[PDB]
RNA sequence: GGUCACGCACAGGGCAAACCAUUCGAAAGAGUGGGACGCAAAGCCUCCGGCCUAAACCAUUGCACUCCGGUAGGUAGCGGGGUUACCGAUGG
């Protein structure tokens, strides 16, 4: 089930791609290296965030850490995304 | 001379990009004033395609690394199409 990229779910869709981007950033920089953040608000892709980690043992640190969390008034639903490629 | 085209001029001229000031706007962008990159319709119109914006409203819980909700607004100086018009190369 782990894996590098989490995957952020139900976000405040009102948020614009540049604040949300800032505001995760410095949220979960704490807990390790983050390589980026995939952010963008067409249809299928709005509420959603992938945060990738360059280790694992971090990105499993920040799933367990703060799920549920209140994000603008929102409940953050974090699980394990499926493929990083990138590069 | 008319009409429909056309732009090698003539002639009166017309408009105004960027930038700046200011107003409107959530923004794209628009108005007004200065200002000229250009423009033979760079006069006018969003009917079709493209590009740009996302405040409100409706819709959407969606696994991406081409890009993509409806809607609303914008660009006519992004094309196409519609419409009106000045001059007239011994002009076609
Ligand atoms: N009266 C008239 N004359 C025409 C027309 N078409 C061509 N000409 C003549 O041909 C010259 C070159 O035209 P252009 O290559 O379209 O190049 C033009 C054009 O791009 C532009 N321009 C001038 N006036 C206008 C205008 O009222 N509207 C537009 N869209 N462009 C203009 O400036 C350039 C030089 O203009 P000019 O010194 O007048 O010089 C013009 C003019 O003498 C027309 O429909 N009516
Ligand atoms: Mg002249
Ligand atoms: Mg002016
Ligand atoms: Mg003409
Ligand atoms: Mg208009």
């Amino acid at each position: 089930r782990p894996n590098h990229t989490i995957y952020i779910n139900n976000l405040n869709e009102k948020i614009k791609k540049d604040e949300l981007k800032k505001s995760l950033h410095a949220i979960f920089s704490r807990f390790g290296q983050i390589l980026d953040i995939l952010v963008s608000r067409s249809l299928k892709m709005r509420g959603q965030a992938f945060v990738i980690f360059k280790e694992v043992s971090s990105a499993t640190n920040a799933l367990r850490s703060m799920q549920g969390f209140p994000f603008y008034d929102k409940p953050m639903r974090i699980q394990y995304a499926k493929t990083d490629s990138d590069i």
